[PDB]
């Protein structure tokens, strides 16, 4: 506790001695708290340049509420001495395989320097105003070793988590945690490749495809069970099941990862703003706060764990959570080494997400582990068994369905689609400030080649993303301040669409280049609207036909540029 935490809380309170006081009116029930201090300190912008270009959504509340605008401190139960064992079996199994083919190593200063001069979101916190000054100043690398000397040394100074769910740091606790731990994004442990469950650097346009794979297999029904407030139901077991990925490395880098695991994630110093505008230091050893990019990578191994064991329960392994049997937990052993491999091919977990295809039904009812675990189920009854779907293009994940498109010439397209007023509605938005007019049209343009090599499918979509790609002048780089991101590029979209969808797709054979956007089909006219298309409105009508119109608009705001038309790529504009 204090013995690991308070350096952190004692050069806190140091800082801030003038404002120091014991607040008797905290409401923390859940965290401990420590003490108070003084200070005084985010909308959704509106992208102009997509809001112009789809002006039927004007009037459409779905979209345009998008742009407008109590579990945290919660506790979850220590798990039976039966699911505790299952968890470190599994655990200690799913490191081995995942390392089978993998070395676990250190990322480096110029490795972390790179990320930084390339704009990667690191949930870092305001000597210096931009992480390139920091990683620009030898003085920011100062700081780093008398810490991570610290690390060596088994205590930490100034590793403290800033509630903003994002728990942001100082640049240089960022650092040290990429420098642990980092291997396991940048050397891509959670690939199907090397997990078999995961999709790590899939891709949008291959998880449709992943998903009618394990369709394939023998068995009962998809299941794509949400839990409730996955971040908040981490337990400290949990975090000690994870912290076993270091009895996979040596030397300097099992200390500093040894470190960042007992003293960052199992024991965290957190500061909050309360209105009440005081700062309260608060800490806890359970739940999950590290970075976005670690938090993923953990996510995604706990829930392969548990969902290994939920299958686990569905087969009859074993009969209680209460006690496993020496002979049990041989039966649970042979169970990994015999099936382990084809039960994580049943699977497709993408951090919290999961979509499972077990053996048969009696997983829907297998619910004392996942219970126990502390992994509750979002929107149904603890003991109301699980409603699994039939039919793979109906199973939601990564907040998306697929649909099977067959292009004219035979070809099978798997697609990704969701409700197309989420999909406006998030292009028309931007976060952050001082944005050039430049700046907001080469966002819009991120959006529309999104929409052109991802969403070609819905007829509202291909024709606003031609339309915005019209607007904006021809050889301006598409930005995001803020998968595999193949819009991201100025090359023609007719050729990054084959080469995505033809010729580096594994799942078609025939890799005939298609000739021209005409070819490339659309959903049913039907699906199109249930999937919130409004072609038959009158509204979308007046906007496809006078769309020259809106674009010119545009084009006369940025000024006098060069532009290309692509609407003749259409049926109706050629
Ligand atoms: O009005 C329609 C229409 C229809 F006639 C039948 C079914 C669904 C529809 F949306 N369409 C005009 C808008 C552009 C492309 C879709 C066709
Ligand atoms: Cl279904
Ligand atoms: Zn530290
Ligand atoms: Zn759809």
């Amino acid at each position: 506790n204090l013995d690991i935490i308070g350096k952190r809380i004692e050069k806190i309170k140091q800082e801030h001695e003038t404002s120091w006081h014991y607040d008797q009116d905290h409401p923390y029930k859940t965290w401990a708290y420590h003490g108070s201090y003084e200070t005084k300190q985010a909308s959704s912008m509106v992208n102009g340049v997509v809001r112009l270009l789809t002006k039927p959504w004007d009037i459409i509340p779905m979209v345009t509420q998008m742009a407008m605008t109590e579990k945290v401190d919660t506790r979850t139960q220590e798990p039976k001495e039966g699911t505790k064992k299952l968890m470190k079996i599994t655990a200690e199994w799913l490191w081995k395989e995942l390392g089978k083919k993998k070395t676990p190593r250190m990322c480096t200063r110029e490795e972390f320097t790179r990320k930084v001069r390339s704009n990667a979101a690191l949930g870092a916190i305001f000597k210096w105003k931009s992480a390139r000054e920091a990683v620009e100043d030898s003085g920011f690398w100062e700081l780093v070793d008398k810490e991570r000397n610290l690390h060596l040394e088994g205590k930490c100074e100034t590793c403290v988590y800033n509630m903003m769910a994002i728990w942001y740091m100082w640049l240089g606790a960022r650092f040290l945690e990429f420098e642990a731990l980092g291997f396991l994004n940048e050397d891509h442990w959670f690939s199907r490749e090397n997990s078999l469950s995961g999709v790590e650097g899939e891709g949008l346009h291959k998880l449709g495809y992943i998903l009618r794979d394990v369709s394939k297999k023998e068995g009962g029904a998809m299941y794509a069970d949400d839990t409730a407030g996955w971040d908040t139901r981490i337990t400290l077991e949990d975090l000690k099941n994870e912290e076993m990925v270091t009895n996979h490395m040596e030397g300097e880098h099992k200390k500093l990862a040894e470190a960042i695991f007992k003293l960052t994630y199992q024991n965290k110093v957190v500061r909050v703003q309360r209105p009440t505008t005081v700062m309260d230091i608060i800490s806890r050893r359970d739940q999950r706060g590290s970075g976005q990019v670690v938090t993923y990578g953990l996510n995604t191994f706990t829930n392969m764990e548990a969902q290994l064991i939920r299958q686990m329960e569905g087969e009859g392994v074993f009969k209680s959570i209460q006690h496993l049997t020496v002979t049990e937990e041989i039966a649970v052993k042979n169970w990994l080494v015999r099936v382990g491999r084809e039960r994580l091919s049943r699977m497709a977990i993408s951090g919290d997400d999961c979509v499972v295809k077990p053996l048969d039904d009696r997983f829907a009812s297998a619910l004392t582990a996942l219970n126990d675990m502390g992994k509750v189920r979002k929107d149904i009854q603890q003991w109301e068994p699980s409603r699994g779907w039939n039919d793979w293009t109906q199973v939601p994940f990564c907040s998306h369905h697929f649909h099977e498109l067959i292009m004219k010439d035979g070809r099978v397209l798997v697609v990704p689609c969701r409700n197309q007023d989420e999909l406006i509605g998030r292009a028309r938005i931007s976060q952050g400030a001082g944005w050039s007019l430049r700046e907001t049209a080469c966002l819009g343009k991120s959006y529309a080649q999104m929409w052109s090599l991802m969403y070609f499918h819905r007829r509202d979509l291909r024709l606003a993303a031609n339309a915005i790609c019209s607007a904006v002048p021809s050889h301006w780089v598409p930005t995001s301040r803020t998968a595999t991101h193949e819009w991201m590029t100025t090359e023609d979209m007719l050729t990054v669409w084959n080469r995505v969808w033809i010729q580096e797709n594994p799942w078609m054979e025939d890799k005939t280049p298609v000739e021209s956007w005409e070819e490339i089909p659309y959903l049913g006219k039907r699906e199109d609207q249930w999937c919130g298309s409004l072609i038959g409105l009158t509204s979308r009508a007046t906007w496809a036909k006078n769309i020259q119109t809106a674009i010119n608009q545009v084009r006369s705001l940025i000024g006098n540029e060069e532009y290309t038309d692509y609407m003749p790529s259409m049926k109706r504009f050629r």
